[PDB]
């Protein structure tokens, strides 16, 4: 199913693999657009991630970067009101 963490954020487990069709700003902290932007994962550039967020309008993955630091990539947008998913901005493998 899912769970809700402190913040309303709905997130599980799930380890898989994530190659963005399009350049995806990449964020710090949570899965949240008003987060410092950790950088951008280019198109074409495969990331495996542990977990996936429902959070702040989007389906975001999160994986460990490069120092240890977790980071928060959006992969579509989600309608919570709804529970409706965009086209992903890549392919899951
Ligand atoms: C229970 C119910 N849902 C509820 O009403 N909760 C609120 C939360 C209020 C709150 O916390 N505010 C923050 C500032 C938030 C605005 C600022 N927004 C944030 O900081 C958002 N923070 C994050 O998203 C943290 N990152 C993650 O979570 C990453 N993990 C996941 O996303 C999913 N995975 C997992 O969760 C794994 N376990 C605040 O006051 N901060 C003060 C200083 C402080 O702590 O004292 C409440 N009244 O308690």
């Amino acid at each position: 199913g899912w769970k809700t963490n402190k913040y309303g954020t709905l997130y599980k487990s799930e380890s898989a693999s994530f190659t963005p069709n399009t350049d995806i700003i990449t964020r710090t902290t949570g899965p949240f657009r008003s987060m410092p932007q950790s950088g951008v994962l280019k198109a074409g550039q495969t990331i495996h991630y542990d977990e996936v967020m429902k959070q702040d309008g989007h389906v975001w993955v999160g994986y460990t970067g490069n120092s240890g630091q977790r980071i928060y990539l959006p992969v579509r947008t989600w309608n919570k009101s709804t529970n409706t998913l965009g086209v992903l901005w890549g392919t899951i493998k």
